[PDB]
């Protein structure tokens, strides 16, 4: 747009492309994504935390939409493709997973859901800080962190599929691979169910008569915690086993999870960010 100049190609997403820009105006260095939502978009414009990539503005024009975001610098994909020889401490896993739940106890509070958490919409500054980005927003799309409700065809699903997702990535921060890397919508599923078990009424009621759950299903037996994540200590263990229940709501909260003894030790760590 007249008022941006394009700096570099950041990325390429699901609805559009993402662009480092300068305000030549302010001078401010942001993130432009160029893709009723109008009005959805100017709701998230006062979804304000410090834990959410800040949405500055909302250019309507020309039959194309532009959203301009706060710039961050690194994404946590990438933070753990360069983090993986070493894995990333674990105090920062455990700030990054505390600064997350945060801002998901946030949105959740306002019946926001983001739909779609992933390694790559979870920035990351030099202060220690990490953001959920393209929140309430919503190349082949992952499918690694959706949770069972949305594969198994859940139209209303609730806030919990978010804590699915951040319990994914939990596992990966900590395993240093992903945990469920379907590639397929049915590889997904079964990924699941041979970690977690073949789910059924005794685990999730009403399982059975969700729309896309058959009977022909494999029922395979759950695996240990203890195998899924290691070396991760009891604590850990015991949160993320609750972020992974089957039924949506037996999943803990986030507002819960912030309250779990994992966080007793909780501090703010600074990564080692080379830009
Ligand atoms: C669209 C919006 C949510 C974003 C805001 N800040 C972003 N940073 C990066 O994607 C990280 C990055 C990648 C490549 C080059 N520079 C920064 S994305």
């Amino acid at each position: 747009m007249e008022n941006f100049q394009k700096v570099e190609k950041i990325g390429e997403g699901t609805y559009g492309v993402v662009y480092k820009a300068r305000n030549k105006l302010t001078g401010e260095v942001v993130a432009l994504k160029k893709i009723t939502a109008i009005r959805e978009i100017s709701l998230l414009k006062e979804l304000n935390h410090p834990n959410i990539v800040k949405l500055l503005d909302v250019i309507h024009t020309e039959n194309k939409l532009y959203l301009v975001f706060e710039f961050l610098h690194q994404d946590l994909k990438k933070f753990m493709d360069a983090s993986a020889l070493t894995g990333i401490p674990l105090p920062l896993i455990k700030s990054y997973l505390f600064q997350l739940l945060q801002g998901l106890a946030f949105c959740h509070s306002h019946r926001v859901l983001h739909r779609d958490l992933k390694p790559q919409n979870l920035l990351i500054n030099t202060e220690g800080a990490i953001k959920l980005a393209d929140f309430g927003l919503a190349e082949v799309v992952t499918l690694w962190y959706r949770a069972p409700e949305i594969l198994l065809g859940c139209k209303y699903y609730s806030t919990a599929v978010d804590i699915w997702s951040l319990g994914c990535i939990f596992a990966e921060m900590v395993t240093r691979r992903a945990l469920f890397p379907g590639d397929s919508e049915i590889d997904q599923l079964f990924r699941i169910f041979r970690t977690l078990g073949t789910p059924d009424e005794v685990v999730w009621p009403g399982v059975t008569s969700m729309p896309d759950y058959k009977p022909s299903f494999p029922k395979w037996a759950r695996q240990d915690f203890s195998k899924v994540v290691p070396p991760l200590d009891e604590d850990g263990r015991s949160l993320l086993s609750q972020m992974l229940h089957y039924d949506p709501n037996k999943r803990i909260s986030a507002k819960a999870a912030l309250a779990h003894p994992f966080f007793q030790d909780v501090t703010k760590p600074v990564p080692h960010l080379r830009l």
